[PDB]
C-alpha cells in the first residue's frame, strides 16, 4: 500500500455491501461527509525551506504521554463488524506505533481486554440514561488505565444513516456491545469532570463559543469535529472551523480535528491550521478489513512515513514548528 | 420513503411528461431554478452542543395560530393536473399534519370547498383586470375563513416557460380554474390592506427595499423568493438576500422563504438564516402524484422528523433558538 | 425558435464545418470565449416589485438615434461566409426591428450597398497602412449615410485562432473584401475624431484607464469588449470589467459591451451592470446561417420579446431603471 | 505542432510508460500538480490597447545576459531518459533559440559536455552529503562557462512519487549521474555564495519571509516554485505566491516562477504577476521525447511567437511593460 486509498478497495471487496455502507455512510444527504474532503483539499500549506532537518521529529506530547504520530484511532463504534480481531486487532497495532487507540463505549470486545493490550488508551463516552451508570464506565475506563476520557457531545440521538434505512441495516448477533443512552448536557460534563482525574476531552466541538465554554468547564481537550458527517447533514466541516477555535481557546486546552484525514499531507495541514492532533477513523477501519492487525500496522507505518515526509518537505523539525506553517485557501 | 427525493421518482414515472415539466421546469434557461438548490447546498450550519433537548419543539406561532412545523405548502396552481383528488388531498394532509395550506386563485377546486376542509387555510391572491373583482377573490377567502392573503407579487406576467412551449403544454380540458389578470403595484397592495383584516403577505420579495417598503405597506409578512426559478430568469435565489432582508426589516414583519427546501435540514438552513418559515412546493407534489392525500401526510411526517432531528442536532430546543444558529458559506 | 440556444444547432448542421469552426472560435485555448459566458453565468439579478408596467419600453436613445432595443448587431466580418445574401440581409433585418447594424471594414458586400438598406447603419473601422487610406473610408462611411464609427482597438494584428490554424481555413475565392492594416494608435483614433462629425465609438477597452482615457479623447462611446475571445487568449471578460469602467468614465460616454449575451436575460444583466447597450455577434450570424433575413429577423424578435420579459419581470418600464437594478455575483 | 498540448501527445506516443509517468508525474495524490495548472487558469490579464508597437521585442537582460524571452529551460534530471541524445539536443535548441537552459547535478551528460554546445548555460545545484564537494560541482561549473547557479532548497529529501512506487521505477542502466545528497539550509547558501562570484538563484521558495531571507543571504534571483508538484503535495503553487513575493522583495533580485507554464499566454500572465521570466519544463522534455533537437526547437519557436503575440494584443512593446499590466482572478 502507497496510499490511503489503496486500503478502501481492499475493505470494499471483502465486507458486506451494508457493512461497507455502515461504515462510508453519512447521515441525511451526505453533504457533511462531502464537504470534510472537499475543505481539506482546498487548503494549501506554504512551506519553508533551508530549515535544520537534522532530527526531524513526529512526536507530540498529549494528556501526559508521548505519542508517536500527532494522531490518534478514533472511537469507531462495533469493530467486530470489520474483522474478527475487531478492537484488539487495532488496539496492537497501535499500541506497536505509538498511537493512541480510542476505546469505545460501543466496543464489541470489553473496555478491560482492549485496555490489557497496553499502548496508550483512551476511552470514549456516550452518556447514559442515568449519570450513575455513565460514571461506572468513567470509573471502569480509569480502572483499567485508560488515560483520557473523549465525551461525544454531538449525538444527542444517532443522525439519520439513509444507507443504513434503505440497506434494513442491523448488528448481526455476534456482535454485542460488549460493555454491557440520553442527551449530554453541560451538566453531564461537569458530573464527569468532578468524577475523574482523567482529562476529558469534548468531541463533537464546532461552534467557537462551545469551544470557549469547554476550556471554561475544565476540559483538557476538544475535538473539532462533525462526526465524520454521520450526524447533523449541513453541518460545517472541522478543519473549516479549526482556526477559529484555535484562535478563541488560546492554548487553553489541546485541539484536536477530525473528518477525512487520508494522508501525512491531511495531518500537516491540519496541524498548520492549529491542531494539536488529529483523529483517523474510516481508513483505519478500512486496514482492519483488509489485514487485520497486520492492515492497520501497514496504515500507521504508512501514515508515519507520511507525517515525516510532509513535515520535513515543509522544513518543520517538530510539530510546533507544523503548527506555525502558514496555508492559502484555494479553489 | 426515506428522503424527498424519493418522491420525485415516483412522480416522475406516473405523470405525464408534458406536465411533470410543467411542475419540474424554470423560465429561461432555468439558471435560477438550479441556483436556488446551489445557493442551499453552499449553506453549513454550525450546530451547537449540549444545551437541554428534553422539551424540542418543531412549532411556531404565526398569523395568529400556532403551525406544527416553521413551513406551510406553497401555492401551486391546478393541482387536478398532478392527482384526481388535487387540492383536497393536499389541504386534508396539511389540515391533519398541522401545515398550514396555501390556496390558489388558481386553484382547481373552489376555494370555498378547500377551506371546508379545515385546518390552517391561507389564500394565495394573483391581482385581476379589476380592483373590485380582485376584492372580491379576497372577501371570499376571508368569509370562508382563510387565516392570511398571500398577495403573489412577481407575476405581472407569467415568466417564459420553454419546456411548455417546447411541449406546447395547455390545461387539459378536465382541469379549471374552479375559483372563476393585470399588473400588481404597491397601490394595489394597499388596496388589499385596507379591505382586509387578515394579515398580507408579499410573496416574492428580493430586494432589500422592497423588503422595507412592505413593511412600511403594512405588510404583515413576505416571501422572499424567485418564484421557484419560474419567473425572472436570472434572478437570485431567496436564499442568497434572506440574511440581509431579515436584518433590514428588524421584527417588522414574518420573513418567509421558498425555493428549492427539499429537506429537515434545508429547514435548518433557512431558519438559521433567519427564515420564521418556509414554503415548500414542488415536493409537495411529488407526494400528491406518487399517492394522494397518504403521499402528501408521508411527506410532511418525513420532513417533520427531519426538521426534529436537525433541530436537536443542531442544539436547538425551539425554532427561535434554530433562528440564532450561525452559519458559513461553503464551495 | 424559442431561445437562442435553438439556432446555434441549425446553424451547425447548415454551415461548412471550417466555415462554423471561424465563427465558434476564439484565440488560444479559448478561456476568453468560455469565460465570457461563465461571467454572464455567475451574475444574478435583483429584481424589483410592484412597479409601474403600463408602458413597459425598450427603446434608447444612442448616438442620436432611437434604437428599439439596447442592442446593436455586432461588426463581423464575410457574412457571406454564412448565407449568400450575406450582409444585406442581416442589414434588411435589423432595420426592420429598429436595431443598429455595424457595417465592417471586411464586409463582403460594399459598404454603400449595405448602407442602402437604411435603418441605422454604423461603421466599423480597422485602421490601415495608412492615415490618408483609412481616413477615407471613415468619409464613406459617412458619406455613405453610417451615424457613427466604431473603431476597433483589439486587433493591432489577428489573434492565433486555433481552430483555423488546424482547419487550413481560408477564404473562399467567392468571398472578398467588397470595400477594398496597421496597429492603431492613440493618434490614430484623434486622426479619425478630427475628420468625422460622427461619434467615435472604441470598441475593445478592457482596462479602467484605457475608458477613462477614451472619454479624455473625444469618444462618444466604447465596447468593453475582449473580442469574443478572438483576440488576447486570457483576456477579462468584459462583463466582469463593465461596472467598474462604468462607474470609472461616470456619464462621459456611452457604455457598450459583448461576449456572450444569448438572451434578453443577458442583455439585463448587461444594463443592470451599467451598459448603455450591448453588441450580438455569433448568434446574429447563426440566424442567418440558418434561414438568411427571415432568421435575422426572427432572433431580433425573439430578444425582443425576451427583453421586455426580462424588464418587466424586474420591475422596469425603462431602459434606464433596468441600469438601476443592483445585481448579486453567484457561483 | 501550433500548442504546447501537440507535443504531450506524441511524447505520450514514443515513451515507455513508466518513463512518461517519470515525467508527468507528482507527489502523493497529485493536488500541487493539478493546482499549478488550476492557479494559472484563474488568472486573467487586463490588457491595454491603442500603444505603440512598432518595436515589441520579448528580450530580458539577466543575469548579466541579454534572452531572447522571457524564459529558461527548467532543470530536469537525467534527460537521456527521453531521447539518445539528452541534455545536448536540448542544449541546442535553447542556445539556438537565445533562451538559458539549465544544466543538471543529475544531468545524463557532463556538466562541462554540455556547458561546450554554448549558449547561456546555468548549473543546478543539489546539495551534496559534503561541502566541499557541493562546491566542487559550483567551482566545475563556473569553469565551464556556466553564469548561475540554481540552488534548488525544496529537495531536502526526493518526494513520494506515487506513479513511480506503482510501477517500480528506477533508472534504466543505459542512463547514469554523468557529473559523478543531504538536506541544504542556509549556511549551505551562504557557503556556496562566498565561493562563486556567479549569481545564486534559490529555486523552490514559497514563503514570503523565505523570499525577503533570501535576498538578505545575497541571492541573485529566486524561483517561486512547488517543484511542478513533485515535492510537498500540498504546496501551494507558485503563481498564488508570486505577487506578494514580488511585493516583498522590492526589486532585491530576480524573482521567476515555474509551475504549469504551457503557452505564450501563461508567460504572460506570469509577467502580469510581477515575474522576471519563468522556467518551462516538462513540456520542453514533450519535445524533446518527440522529435529530439528539432522537437526542441520548434517548441521554442512557437512559445516565442506565443510570447510576442500575446504581449503586442496586451499593448505591451516591452517584457516591463508586461510586468506593469494588471490582472483579475476569474473562476
Ligand atoms: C463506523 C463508524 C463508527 C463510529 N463510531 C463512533 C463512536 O462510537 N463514537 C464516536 O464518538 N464517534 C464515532 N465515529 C466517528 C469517528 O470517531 C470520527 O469522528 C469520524 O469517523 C470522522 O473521521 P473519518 O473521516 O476519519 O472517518 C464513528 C465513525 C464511523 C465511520
Ligand atoms: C407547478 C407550480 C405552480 C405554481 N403556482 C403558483 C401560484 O399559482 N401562485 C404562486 O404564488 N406561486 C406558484 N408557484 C410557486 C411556488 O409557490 C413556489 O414559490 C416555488 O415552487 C418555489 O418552491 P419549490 O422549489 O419548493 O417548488 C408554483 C410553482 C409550481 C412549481
Ligand atoms: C466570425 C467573427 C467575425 C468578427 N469580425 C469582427 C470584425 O471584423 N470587427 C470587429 O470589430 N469585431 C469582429 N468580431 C467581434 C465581434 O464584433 C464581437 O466583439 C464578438 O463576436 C463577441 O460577441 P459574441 O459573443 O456575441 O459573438 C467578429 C466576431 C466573429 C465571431
Ligand atoms: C522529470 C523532471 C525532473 C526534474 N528534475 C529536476 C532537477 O533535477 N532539479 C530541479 O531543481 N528541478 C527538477 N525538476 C523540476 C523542474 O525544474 C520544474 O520546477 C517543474 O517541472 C515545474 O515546471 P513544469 O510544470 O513546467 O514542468 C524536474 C521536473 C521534472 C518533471
Ligand atoms: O457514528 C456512529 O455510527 C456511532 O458514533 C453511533 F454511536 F452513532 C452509532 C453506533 C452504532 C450504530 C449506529 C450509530
Ligand atoms: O408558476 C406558475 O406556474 C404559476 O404561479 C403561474 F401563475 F404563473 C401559472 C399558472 C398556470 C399556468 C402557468 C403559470
Ligand atoms: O475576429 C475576427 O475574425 C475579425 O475581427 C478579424 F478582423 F480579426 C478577422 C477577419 C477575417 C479573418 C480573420 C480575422
Ligand atoms: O523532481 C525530480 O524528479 C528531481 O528534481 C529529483 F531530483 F527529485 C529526482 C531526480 C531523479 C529521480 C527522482 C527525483
Amino acid at each position: 500500500y502507497v496510499s490511503l486509498a489503496d486500503l478502501e478497495r481492499a475493505a470494499r471487496d471483502v465486507l458486506p455491501g451494508e457493512i461497507f455502507d455502515f461504515l462510508a455512510g453519512g447521515s441525511g444527504t451526505e453533504a457533511s461527509l462531502v464537504a470534510n474532503r472537499t475543505a481539506l483539499e482546498r487548503v494549501f500549506v506554504i512551506p519553508r525551506m533551508l530549515r535544520d532537518l537534522t532530527d526531524v521529529t513526529t512526536e507530540i506530547d498529549i494528556f501526559g504521554r508521548r505519542a508517536a504520530l500527532p494522531m490518534a484511532v478514533a472511537p469507531v463504534a462495533y469493530q467486530r463488524l470489520f474483522h474478527p480481531e475487531g478492537e484488539l486487532a487495532v488496539a496492537r497495532a497501535a499500541r506497536d506505533a505509538g498511537v493512541p487507540y480510542t476505546i469505545c463505549t460501543l466496543s464489541s470486545v470489553s473496555l478491560e481486554e482492549i485496555a490489557a493490550v497496553g499502548g496508550r488508551p483512551w476511552f470514549q463516552l456516550y452518556w447514559l440514561r442515568d449519570e450513575k451508570r455513565s460514571l461506572d464506565l468513567v470509573r471502569r475506563a480509569e480502572d483499567a488505565g485508560c488515560e483520557a476520557i473523549v465525551f461525544t457531545v454531538d449525538v444527542p440521538w444517532m443522525g439519520r444513516r439513509l444507507r443504513d434505512m434503505r440497506n434494513g441495516f442491523a448488528l448481526p448477533e455476534w456482535v454485542t456491545a460488549a460493555n454491557f443512552f440520553a442527551p449530554a448536557t453541560w451538566e453531564s460534563v461537569e458530573a464527569v469532570r468532578a468524577h475523574t482525574d482523567l482529562p476529558v476531552v469534548l468531541k463533537g466541538i464546532l461552534a467557537v463559543e462551545d469551544a470557549r465554554r469547554a476550556v471554561d468547564a475544565g476540559a483538557g481537550g476538544i475535538v473539532v469535529s462533525n462526526h465524520g458527517g454521520r450526524q447533523l447533514d449541513g453541518a460545517v466541516p472541522g478543519i473549516e472551523m479549526l482556526g477559529e477555535i484555535v484562535a478563541a481557546v488560546s492554548g487553553g486546552c489541546e485541539v484536536l480535528v477530525d473528518g477525512g484525514i487520508r494522508s501525512g499531507g491531511d495531518v500537516l495541514k491540519a496541524t498548520a491550521l492549529g491542531a494539536s492532533a488529529v483523529l483517523v477513523g474510516r481508513p483505519v477501519m478500512w486496514a482492519l478489513a483488509a489485514a487485520g492487525q497486520d492492515g492497520v500496522r501497514q496504515l500507521l507505518e504508512l501514515l508515519a512515513e507520511e507525517v515525516r515526509d510532509a513535515m520535513g518537505l515543509a522544513g518543520c523539525e517538530s510539530v510546533g514548528a507544523a503548527r506555525r506553517l502558514n496555508t492559502k485557501l484555494g479553489v
